[PDB]
């Protein structure tokens, strides 16, 4: 046989039998990722997209970022991201403490966003499971909600090279230096399009480095993520699925999205603390 992705499709119901999976995908690399069923229902999903179409949102339009300046193959984004932020951090700071007041408030603890996520996470590695904290207490946001419109989609990147970040400075001081984890659950679902693909194609920076920009480098995987060279699996998860997968490690991209829904996600990433003792889970 030649090597192959390989990814598991559980219920959530089943997740204490899978009580090693995130070693599994990051130490051990012996499979890439997993799509869990019904973490969440679809009447909670449909009452928070409600909230955030109607605007009783607890205050998380405040922190919508349309990002109307960078292009199509950008999403608009509740939440400051930490991926490209100064590395003080001030402010991500204060948009992550109205997303996580905003966000509980949406769930109605019906079930809440946090606690939920956090029990997927401890079934799937044993380990207790923290939002990280800033150097004077600042809490880290746990997600990001991304929202893409008609003819939107987000261009293809890896996870590791958030490592090469003035951002994740203070982070580095947490972590285990191994892959990341992405994780996200959509909201709503477009009429076509939106699916998250996961390439063969892996973080290289030696092969970066052959290039004398950056952008001819990323030229480069845009020609080999088309060809019948690298390997690709596509999902199109329903409201309340979870994806998991090793983002830190793979290029993956997310489809323009077709029709008058927009797709709605949120999400974020998740790692081993340096004595791998804990995962963090932040965005
Ligand atoms: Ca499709
Ligand atoms: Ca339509
Ligand atoms: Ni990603
Ligand atoms: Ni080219």
């Amino acid at each position: 046989t030649k090597p192959a992705l390989h990814f598991l499709d559980i219920n959530a119901t089943e997740v204490k039998k899978y009580p090693t999976a995130i070693q599994d995908i990051i130490i051990n690399r012996s499979f890439d990722g997993m799509i869990i069923r019904g973490v969440f229902p679809r009447d909670t999903m449909e009452q928070v997209a409600r909230c955030l179409e109607e605007g009783n949102d607890g205050g998380m339009k405040s922190i919508l970022n349309k990002n109307e300046e960078f292009g199509t193959k950008v999403a608009q984004i509740y939440g400051h991201a930490i991926v490209g932020q100064s590395p003080d951090l001030k402010d991500y700071f204060a948009s992550s403490a109205i997303f996580r007041q905003a966000c509980r408030t949406m769930f109605q603890g019906s079930p809440d966003f946090e606690e939920q996520v956090e029990s997927i996470f401890h079934s799937l590695s044993g380990l207790p499971v923290e939002i990280p904290t800033g150097p004077e207490g600042q809490t880290y946001t746990p997600a990001t909600i991304r929202l893409l419109l008609e003819g939107r989609e987000i261009a293809v990147h890896v996870g590791n090279d958030f490592l090469l970040m003035p951002a994740a400075n203070h982070l580095k001081t947490l972590l285990d230096l191994s892959d990341q984890l992405s994780y996200f659950i959509p909201l709503t679902v477009p009429e076509a399009g939106g699916e998250l693909v996961v390439y063969s194609l892996e973080w290289n920076p030696q092969e970066a480095s052959k290039y004398a920009q950056m952008q001819e480098y990323m030229d480069d995987v845009e020609f080999k993520i088309k060809s019948n060279q690298s390997q690709s699996v596509a999902y199109a998860p329903g409201p309340g699925d979870m994806l998991l997968f090793n983002g830190g490690r793979y290029y993956h991209r997310v489809s323009e999205v077709i029709g008058n829904s927009p797709r709605r996600t949120i999400g974020g990433f998740l790692a081993f603390s340096k004595q791998r003792d804990k995962i963090y889970y932040w965005s």
